C-alpha cells in the first residue's frame, strides 16, 4: 500500500508548503487506484449487490478526487493555468470539450 | 498500487463465489490502507484546510470499510462466527467490549 | 513481507495515539491477506489433509480480524460510527443485512 | 516504473471503453508522480540552471494532467458530476473555491 | 501482500505434488512474517492491552507454524533427515540443543 | 532480495532479544524460499546436470532450515510450546504424526 | 512510483554534484518509462482521439529527455565521450550512424 | 531486477517495431541505473583498488547508453526531433549548449 | 522472495537452454542476496551462537556460488572467455590477481 | 532499480571492510541481472542490428562480472575456498570440471 508502516515514521516536523502540494497529488494518485480497483473487481462481479456496491463506492471515491483536486489548484496556481491550457490542447486537437 | 494494469489483464471468467469473498478482502485492505495515509497525512499537515478534509475523507473511508465488511459477513458466515469469537477473546483477556 | 527488517528498525520510541490505531488497521490488512491467501491454496489442494488444515488456519484467522478490530473499534470511536452508517448503506442499496 | 515490460505483453484486442477509462487515470498517476519526483528534485539543486529546468519540465507535466483529465471527464461522465461535487463539499468546508 | 489478486488469476489445474510442497513452505514465510510484525508493534505499543493481544495472535500464529510445518514434513521425507542434520550441526558447533 | 543495500544501513547498536529472534525468522524465510527457487527451477531442468545440482542444493539449504530452527527454538520457548501444540492440532484433525 | 512519499524525507542538504548527475539519470529514467507507458497505451486504444492525446504526450516526454539528456552531458563530461563511443561502436558493428 | 524469471516467460512472438523501441527505452534505463549504483558505491569506497574499478565500469556502463541511443534514434525519428528541441529549450532557459 | 508462488506458475514446457543459462544466473543472484544477509545479520549479532552459525552458513552459501557458476561456466563459454578479460582487466588497473 | 534515490541517501562514512564485500556481491547481482535483461531482449529481437548490439552488451557485462569477482575474491578469502570446494562437488556429481 502507500501507508507508511509506522516503525518506519520518525518524522517530527509537519509538512513545507510544497511538500502539501506533494501529498495532495499522492492522494489523489491513491483515490485514483481505488477507482481503478473497484471498476475491474465490479467488471468480474456477477454478483449484482457486491457489483452495485463496488459501483457506489468508485462514485464516492471519485468525490474524493474533487476534493484533493480543489485544495490543490488552491494551493499551486500553475496547475491552474496549466489544466487549462491542457483543457485547450485537447479541444484543439480533438475537438472535445467540457 | 493494487488496481492491475489494463496491458497485463486478460481475464474473462467472472468472479467465483470463493473470488467475491477474496476481493471483498482485498477492498476492506485497500480501505485501511487509505485511512492510515491521509491519517498520516493529516496529522503533518499545519494547513488546517488541507487537514479538516484529510480527516473527512478518512471519516467516508471508514464507512467504506463497513459495506465491504457487510457484504462479507453476508457471504462468509464463517468470519460473522469468527468475528465473535475475536470479540470475546478480546473481552476475557483485558476486559475491553 | 509486511514486516520490517530489523537492520533497518532504528525508532526508539513508542507509538503514539494515532499510530496505535494505524498499526491495528495494518493488523487486519495482514489477517485479510492470510485469509485469501489460506483459501486460494485450498481452492488447488487435492491434498485433502493439507486443504483441511489450510481451511482450518484461515477460520482462526478470521478470529485475529476480530480480536484487531475490537480493539481498533475501541480506540476508534468515529470507525464505529462509520461501521454502523456502512452497514446500513448497504441495506438500503441492496437489502443485504 | 509503471510500463510493462514487453517481454510480459501478450495482450492482442484493444482496450475496452471501461479500460480506456482506467489507463486514463493511470495515465494521470504517472504525471502526478512525475511532478512530485521533479519538484523534490529541484527543492534539494543548488544548482540553479537544473532547478529551473526541472521547474519548468514539471509545469508541462501539470498540463498533461490536464490533457488525460480532460479526456477522462469525457469519457467518465460520473467523474464530472463528483468532480463539481468535490469541489462544492471543500468549498462548503472550507470555503476555498 | 502474498496473497493473488483474482482478476490475475487464471491457474485452473491443481497444485502438483512438489506444488503443494511449495506452498505449504510459502504459507510458513507468510506466518514468519506475521510473527516478526506483530511482536515488532508489540514493541512499541505503550497500551497494555494493544500488546497483551498482539503477543496473544502472535503466539497462535506460532502454533500455525508448527501446523504447516508438520504437514510439510510429511510430505517431504528429505526435510525430516535435514532437519535432524541441522540441528546436530548447531551442536557440534554452539553446544546448542 | 531480502539483504540491504549498505547505503541505506546507518545502524550501529547490536540486535535486542528479541531483534535477534525476528533475524532468525527472516533467516528461515530466506531459505524456504531458496529451496521453493530451486524446486522450481529443477522442475523445468530436462539438463540432468543442473537439475541434479539444484536438487542437491536444496537439499542443504533444508538443513539451513534446521540450523537456524534450532537457535530460534533455543531463544523462544513459546515457539517450542507452539509448534508441539501444532503437531498436535493436525494429528487431531488428520490423524497426521510428522 | 519514483517521487517519495513526503513523510519519509528526512533530506536537509542541498545534492552535492556527483548527486545532481544521479538525479539527472534518474529524471531521464522516468521520462523513458512514461515513454514506453504512454506508447502502449496508444498501441491497444481503438479510441482515436485518446491515442492522438497519448502520442503527443510521448512526443513532449521526448523532448524532456532532451533536457535532462542536455543538462547531463554539461555536468558529466565522461558521458559526452562515452556517447561518442558508443555511437561509434554501434557503426563499427552494424553500420547504423546518424 | 529488471529481467524475468523464466519460469513467467511464456512469450513467443518477436518484437514488433514498436516493441524494438521500448526494450531499447528500457536498456537505457538499466545502463543509467548501473550507472547510478556504481557511482554510489564509488562515492563510499575508501579502496581505492574497489573505487577504481567501479568508476571504470561506470564509464563502460556510460558507452552502453550512447550504443543503445544510437540504435533507438535510428528507430525513432520522433526521438532524434525532440532531443533537438530539447537542447534548444535548455539553451533558451539557461543559456547551457 | 524471488520463488514465484505456483497459483501463477503456468508453464508447461521445460527450460529452453538459454532459460538455463538465465536460472543459474538467478541461483547466483539468490545465493549473493543470502551470503549477504547472513553477513549483515552476522555484523549485529552479539549472541556469539547465533553470529557462529550466520557465518558458518553464509560459508556454505559461498559454495553454493561456485557449484552454479560450475554449471554457467560450462554452459556459458562466453562468460569463461570474459572472466578471464575481467580478471586481467582489474590486473592491468590495479595489480590485483 | 537497484541504485538508491540520492533524495533518501544521508549516509555520510565510508563502507567499512565487511559492507565493501557486500557492495561488490551487489555489484555483482546487477551484472548478472543486465545480462539476463539483454539475453531475453536479444531472443525476441529478430532486428539483426540490435540483437547484435544486445549480445555485444551483455558480453561487456560478463567482463564485469569478472572484474568485480576479481575484487570480491581478493577481499573474501573464504569465497576463494569455497569456490573451489563447490567446483569440485559439481565435478564429483556431475563430472563437469569448470
Ligand atoms: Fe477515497
Ligand atoms: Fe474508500
Ligand atoms: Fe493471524
Ligand atoms: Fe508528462
Ligand atoms: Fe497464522
Ligand atoms: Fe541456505
Ligand atoms: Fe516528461
Ligand atoms: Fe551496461
Ligand atoms: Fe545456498
Ligand atoms: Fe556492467
Amino acid at each position: 500500500g502507500l501507508s507508511i508502516n509506522p516503525t518506519l515514521i520518525n518524522r517530527d516536523k509537519p509538512y513545507t508548503k510544497e511538500e502539501l502540494m506533494e501529498i495532495l497529488r499522492l492522494a489523489i494518485i491513491a483515490e485514483l487506484d481505488a477507482i481503478n480497483l473497484y471498476e475491474q473487481m465490479a467488471r468480474y462481479s456477477e454478483d449484482e449487490n457486491v457489483r452495485k456496491i463496488l459501483l457506489d463506492v468508485a462514485r464516492e471515491e471519485k468525490a474524493h478526487v474533487g476534493e484533493f483536486m480543489a485544495l490543490l489548484l488552491n494551493l499551486d496556481p500553475e496547475q491552474v493555468t496549466e489544466l487549462k491550457g491542457g483543457f485547450e490542447e485537447v479541444k484543439e486537437l480533438t475537438g472535445i470539450e467540457a
